[PDB]
């Protein structure tokens, strides 16, 4: 009862009564126990939620005794869940913790979660399956539940850049384009906060699919914690910073408006015409061309274009450029309906052809 | 058996390269002090290479340092925190050598402790709390040319990205450094060693008033970590052949001659033992690059602020060349009062800037 009180002295004295009563009350829901999720799962615990559910399925491998918290050689071969409720029954026995050796889906998501009658105060997706974290996150929003994601921590390698921002904000993180892109496929554009760096390291050996592949044993801790952290002060209602978002919607709308336009000069069918909304018009301009005219460069007063004559109207068969640019494709290779090839160069076709078939993954 | 470690230590190996863990393998490192911030360093490096560690805490694992240590348990409380460590470590690294030792750092045992066994250290990771003991270890790093890491303080922490890694010269604004860098920079050195620290703002629910007896307040349970963590990731990575940031320091020497050769001509007009390390102190440190009469960093000087005392640090002003040449015929030569050249909003703000200064020796 009261010895309790005295282990976290500390966060009593910062947070307060009425912030740290607010933090025992919560129940957490942590999808993967592995490197990234091992330290989230303690943290959470020892800075001290009495409730707190692990789902992962795998057994700790030889592999993660370099990273993973609470692990040790004695240790190997116990599943991932297993390990921490065992180690973590001693440094909290009051603790409640939900050990599931199973995966979880979409599916199975409503029979898992709400187990035992009770609603979560928060899902931390510490998952590496692409698949399976966009399903996540998905459910997380639709359902409105306070949810942080991890990112990937692949080739990080400094603990300063690391930060925690809304998805919509991962511009410049390749780790993080592969699951944002899917998930704004899906209408999500700005509703999760999530960690990642801004750390690029292309000079390397290593080695358009982009994958995971190494990461530095510290880093995936410095994420766990910066994720904890952020729950600890989220929860208790102490001051931190919102998170900025980036949907342009007044870009958005300009754009479709220059698209809207050419469909009424072609004097194109109204069911192919209404296929994109400002919501696409998004997603084609940030995730596929990143704001940049593929043909120059440029990024002042663009415009959208149906790419071929004879093909339909989809992402596969259009792209954005600047007025100029869409004035003569307009007028040259649809209207006038010559072949594309006395109109742009090898190189720049290359660019739009495989930009293209980027976009047919995440289809 | 080899094998055990690289097919354990893999991931690391992949990333840094064979030749990166070569070095980590090498790597002698002394933490010194391991309550929260230490207790992860330690734990980290062990975990992610480093074979040959020196751990130098007194203090017991207190029944609070559960939510701060990153391995200790209730089993295990009452226990020497050196000790805790050495347990845990060894469960995960049989191959590491953890000579853990019980006893407190003084300036005089230091080498009796760390080269004791004969190995030169490689790194040394402050860990600290008494401000005494840590300039004392900081200096002693330094003269004894070992590369130093140092934790600043976790006191008032909320961002995890806020943590920095620099010079301590970079520290001015971080509120915490100060009292660690002032001491340190008055022994006579204020260039070299590295820090982390948060350079978060001072939080306002829990402009002329700086008077420092302002301490260490409460931590956030998290936040050590991130600070061990991060000086654990920083040594790994410099100790290994990778790329780094390659911190940069704010000593502006070529400043503190041009002003101090105002301050030693002023002695040559008016009838020269002030050092030029003694007024970069002044200068950044006191006045802040900045005039307490105007605010403006530019055409700066030195001038003895009263005739009566002797040319002390609690009597020279630091301000612009107009304002040196009206202070001097004025108070100087002029021998006029104090209250009728400057506003009191001006002589209180220089009184407590001294009152400061008067603490630090
Ligand atoms: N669909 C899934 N649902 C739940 N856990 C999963 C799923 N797929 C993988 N995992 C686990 O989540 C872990 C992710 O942790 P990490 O690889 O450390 O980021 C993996 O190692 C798996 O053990
Ligand atoms: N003079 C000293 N030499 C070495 N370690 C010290 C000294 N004074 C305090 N410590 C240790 O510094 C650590 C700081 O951790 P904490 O008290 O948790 O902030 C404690 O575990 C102390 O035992
Ligand atoms: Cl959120
Ligand atoms: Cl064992
Ligand atoms: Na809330
Ligand atoms: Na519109
Ligand atoms: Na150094
Ligand atoms: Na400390
Ligand atoms: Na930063
Ligand atoms: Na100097």
């Amino acid at each position: 009862d009261h010895l309790f009180r005295e282990q976290l002295a500390r966060n009593y004295a910062f947070l307060g009564e009425e912030g740290m009563r607010k933090i025992k009350e919560q129940y957490i829901v942590i999808v993967g126990a592995g490197e990234v999720g091992s330290w989230v799962c303690t943290m959470l615990i020892r800075s001290g939620c009495q409730k707190i559910m692990i789902i992962d399925p795998e057994n700790i491998s030889i592999d993660s005794l370099n990273t993973h918290c609470c692990a040790v050689l004695s240790d190997i071969g116990k599943p991932k869940v297993q390990c921490l409720k065992e180690h973590l029954s001693k440094i909290a026995p009051w603790s409640e913790i939900k050990a599931r050796a199973k995966a979880w889906t979409k599916e199975n998501s409503h029979d898992l979660i709400f187990a035992d009658g009770e609603s979560p105060t928060f899902i931390v997706d510490c998952l590496d399956n692409l698949e399976s974290k966009v399903d996540l996150l998905e459910y997380a929003h639709h359902n409105k539940i306070d949810v942080i994601s991890s990112m990937g921590v692949a080739t990080k390698s400094d603990p300063t850049r690391v930060s925690i921002n809304d998805i919509s904000m991962t511009e410049f993180d390749p780790i993080s384009r592969c699951v944002r892109r899917k998930l704004r496929k899906r209408g999500i554009a700005t509703g999760i906060s999530v960690v990642f760096s801004n750390e690029m390291l292309d000079p390397r050996r290593d080695d358009e699919a982009l994958r995971h592949l190494p990461e530095l044993g510290t880093m995936p801790g410095i994420f766990g914690l910066s994720i904890a952290t952020w729950i600890l002060t989220k929860v208790s209602g102490y001051p931190m910073k919102e998170n900025e978002v980036k949907n342009r919607l007044k870009f958005y709308d300009s754009i479709l408006e220059t698209f809207q336009k050419q469909m009424a000069r072609l004097n194109e069918n109204k069911e192919r015409s209404s296929l994109l909304g400002l919501e696409e018009v998004g997603y084609i301009v940030e995730e596929m061309f990143r704001g940049k005219s593929p043909i120059s460069g440029y990024s002042t007063k663009l415009a959208l274009t149906k790419w071929e004559a004879n093909k339909e109207i989809s992402l596969t068969n259009v792209v954005l450029m600047t007025k100029e640019e869409q004035e003569i494709h307009e007028k040259r290779i649809l209207l006038d309906g010559e072949k594309l090839t006395a109109v742009y160069s090898e190189e720049v076709l290359d660019f739009i052809e495989r930009l293209f078939k980027e976009e047919e993954y995440y289809s």
